[PDB]
């Protein structure tokens, strides 16, 4: 099973294929298994590498998830699959957001140099027989090259680093991830906090204003003063213009804030995984310090000792390999969502301004 | 003393001069009257009609106020002079807002067809000797043509109106003013409410955001990942950009909301003069209903009766005359402040947008 690690300017990294490939997930189908009124939803996965489509119910993705988690979980963070919700198994909204989350989940895997070209993931996609599948699902479940053993399939195209060099790279990752986790948890709180404020009390204000104005115009109109008519219209419109800004405001987070939040959630997810991934490397590095203590107590041999080293190094490269894939994608992701949030923001203010500028051009120069 | 009332399409109205004139008030001077460390502030009133300047301490305006109130108070609402404040007699802020309120107060009087061309108001302005003034202040205080008597100087260039027609115009004014008063009191509340929200909790938010972002960039920068540098700068700047929006926001009401509020206060003031002002007329109209009852009880004569009528009509024309001056100016005033508030609003949103659009363009492109 080929899992190579090469070095570079940025340091170790996986070998990214030259012939990249993604995958689409849509067309919420409906399929069946004698139970009466209990038909599970089925999605369609259309790879790009070969155009040959396939179907999969949510339960199969969960299955896929556990496999990937069990197989590489000790080295590669595995994207979280969405929760198992409010018993709303059948309408527009539900399938939509779920299919949205599955789409993003699939693309993550497809983009991963190591996962995307594994047997389990691959066979998960390209399969014809309704039984050619059962065979794979079976082969998958008996693959003992999982857990820590996955490192046994990795081949570093570089020298050894002592136990020392290993422990150090471990600490580093552990300090970055904890830091970024703490950092994203805030960005998430203020955002959720700002969100809650733009969809609630803020609109009501512009709503109270716009109404306050309109009632006043109504009062002037009862004045019964010769020589007026033009103003009460300008006023009344200003109010209605404000009411629309109330709507525009209360309906904006769904166009920008939302994406910024989602991106952060996805990442809070990757981060939540390091607590585990880091405890295993720590134990591994700690177990390699006893090498000397062991060799002297005549428990193992120098060859056994030297293996423990060349072996725990592979671990680092894999956790070096994984981070390098992380950072790579982190930098791309935040640069796109922020770029997106701002753009939407801009248009937002620009739009409001134009709305005011209109009600304005209704009041004479005097 | 000429105080004529003519009729028109809109009905009775004062005779507005053809050669209009305003007056400026600025340059907070400092005068002295041997008390030691007790020098009262003095303002400078520069009429436009003749360019000859004059000085006046606040105490003199109060004096002017009482005179105008005593003289025409039974027919013309007299703008309120600002309160007598927090014992902060000497700095930037205080004199500024006070001088602002005096300026607007003077312009109100200058714009009034009846007040502007009265002896007391006029002499208040154009006077040379430090004694030529004492003479006027003296002449003013002995003018018995005040209170109800002011109507004796009014000349209606129109026929007589009957008690019925009178009571009706009275009710009307009473219903409009009460209505508009109630209406402006709200516009004032939401505004004060919106104000308090833009100078407090709202900025703190954009402040928390901008900081949340900046801490996060700080965390990424500790990552120690080969292949990044450009993003943490874009992020950190976005935060600082938000902090500036916090300032911009918390500092906006002073540029628009403020004028809109002030205009409403001034008017809440005219309205508060309600009452008094339409229950001398109310009493007058009520006293004219007893005309018949009297003439029959042989208390007065038909000639006496017919006088009461032609006489209470003059009152209406003078009042009616007052409203027509009110509405006239009301329509101009609201059309200018609203026009002003919007314009400022527009620029506000336009500015914020431009600020975002900048942090946006810090975007790479990768």
């Amino acid at each position: 099973e080929k899992i190579p690690i090469i070095v570079g300017d940025y340091g170790p990294m996986w070998v990214y294929p030259t012939s990249t490939f993604d995958c689409v997930v849509a067309d919420p189908r409906k399929g069946s298994k004698m139970y009466g009124l209990k038909s599970y939803i089925e999605y369609q996965l259309t790879p790009t590498n070969t155009n040959r489509s396939v179907n999969h119910r949510y339960k199969h993705f969960d299955w896929l998830y556990e496999r990937l988690l069990v197989k590489f979980g000790s080295a590669i963070p595995i994207p979280s699959l969405p929760d198992k919700q409010v018993t709303g198994r059948f309408e527009e909204e539900f399938i939509k957001m779920r299919m949205e989350r599955l789409q993003a989940w699939m693309t993550r895997m497809c983009r991963h140099p190591v996962i995307s070209e594994s047997e389990v993931f691959q066979q998960f996609l390209n399969f014809r027989d309704e039984k050619e599948w059962k065979t794979g699902k079976r082969k998958a479940e008996r693959d003992e090259l999982a857990g820590v053993m996955i490192f046994s399939t990795m081949e570093p195209e570089a020298p050894d680093l002592d136990l020392v060099e290993i422990e150090q790279k471990c600490e580093a990752v552990g300090k970055f991830t904890k830091a970024m986790d703490d950092g994203v948890k805030e960005l998430l709180t203020v955002g959720q906090e700002h969100w809650k404020r733009c969809t609630g009390p803020l609109p009501k204000e512009y709503q109270k204003i716009g109404k306050a104005l309109q009632s006043l115009a109504t009062v002037f109109s009862s004045s019964g003063y010769q020589g007026e008519t033009d103003l009460n219209d300008a006023i009344t419109e200003a109010g209605k213009t404000y009411e629309e800004i109330a709507s525009l405001v209360a309906e904006q987070p769904k166009k920008d804030l939302h994406f910024l939040m989602e991106c952060n959630h996805e990442y809070k997810g990757f981060l939540g995984c390091f607590p585990d991934i880091i405890g295993t490397h720590k134990g591994a590095i700690e177990k390699v310090k006893e090498s000397d203590k062991l060799v002297a107590t005549s428990k193992i041999t120098l060859q056994d000792k030297q293996n423990m080293v060349k072996r725990v190094s592979i671990m680092s490269y894999a956790l070096q390999a994984e981070m390098n894939h992380f950072h790579s994608n982190r930098i791309y992701d935040y640069n796109s969502v922020i770029r997106l949030y701002l753009e939407q923001q801009v248009q937002f203010y620009e739009t409001i301004a134009e709305k005011l500028r209109q009600a304005l051009s209704r009041f004479p120069v005097m």
